[PDB]
């Protein structure tokens, strides 16, 4: 019985919600709140244990971007700070290769980052490794045969259809076959050894077109649409569907939550979040 969590977010403010969806029974769960609120966060999962990684936190009075790493328990309901990366990284990506927590991108103030860092939890250090060709906040992140996929994004000047690839092995980035779509503030996520890249903002509007990448043919491919166009939306894989929770869609932010079928091609809406938001960092254990 796995549940999908999700982590902060924006909703006229950075927000501090911890909340858990069993997609079995349809219920939410109410759970610690994080120390400190932020958005533009990104979630994964190490060893059953859930992290929230980077992001900023929007106040009426201030706003203050972080290199935070915290540590959710689900046994305990208990949230533990963890060593900070070296910068902070708002609109920042994450993926997890052998239990390791690779930051990458994001945004400090004026500066967008091509740097990259890497997390161990056996050591609770963080180290970087070699940067991106291109400086990406906003950028999605995707594990696929033990590589990094870095995909799209804004590098300060321009939002990007580019994506590349990084060798854990070798320590290094090669760029990849671009999308058919410009996007920032994707939801990237693997499902059945493909990236699927849903909704974003193209420089124009928010999208609701979505397209995978086949590794095999090196190609991007659209795939159905969402039925609502959003960024800022937070993804998951479970049970061989795709959860996208929530977003922005350029005047009001989403409660909805679609799960896309690989089977059929086909989105549907499964739930509502307990209230809208943008930018959650989202995780399954
Ligand atoms: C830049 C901006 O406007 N402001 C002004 C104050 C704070 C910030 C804001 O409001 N950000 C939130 C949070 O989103 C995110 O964390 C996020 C996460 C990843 C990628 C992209 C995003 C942005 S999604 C675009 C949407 C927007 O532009 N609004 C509301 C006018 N911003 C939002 O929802
Ligand atoms: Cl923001
Ligand atoms: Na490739």
């Amino acid at each position: 019985g796995r549940l999908i969590y999700t982590a902060g977010g924006y909703f006229r403010q950075s927000l501090s919600y911890l909340e858990a969806y069993n997609p079995s029974d349809g219920t939410w769960l109410r759970l610690a709140d994080l120390q400190v609120p932020r958005s533009g966060l990104a979630g994964c999962v190490v060893g059953g244990l859930l992290y929230a990684v980077g992001g900023r936190n929007n106040s009426p009075d201030g706003n203050t971007d972080s290199s935070a790493l915290d540590c959710y328990n689900p046994m305990t309901n208990q949230w533990s700070p963890c060593a900070p990366m070296s910068v902070p990284r708002n609109r920042i990506g994450v993926g997890v290769i052998d239990g390791h927590i690779y930051a990458v991108g994001g945004s400090h103030g004026c500066i967008h980052h091509n740097s990259v860092e890497r997390y161990e939890p056996e050591r609770d250090e963080w180290h970087l490794v070699a940067p991106m060709l291109t400086r990406r906040i906003g950028v999605g992140v995707a594990v696929l045969n033990r590589l990094l996929y870095a995909v799209g994004g804004f590098d300060g000047t321009n939002r990007l259809n580019s994506a590349e690839c990084y060798y854990p092995e070798r320590n290094e980035w090669r760029m990849i076959t671009a999308m058919n779509t410009i996007r920032s503030g994707a939801g990237v996520c693997v499902l059945h050894n493909c990236i699927y890249a849903a909704g974003g903002y193209d420089g124009q509007d928010q999208l609701n077109s979505v397209e995978r990448y086949d590794v095999a043919t090196a190609t991007w491919t659209f795939v159905a649409p969402m039925k609502h166009r959003r960024s800022a939306l937070g993804i998951t894989v479970h049970q061989g569907r795709i959860y996208v929770l929530g977003g922005y869609d350029g005047h009001t932010f989403l409660d909805s939550v679609e799960c896309y079928d690989p089977d059929t091609d086909t989105w549907s809406e499964v739930t509502r979040m307990t209230s809208g938001r943008s930018g959650v960092g989202v995780a399954v254990t």
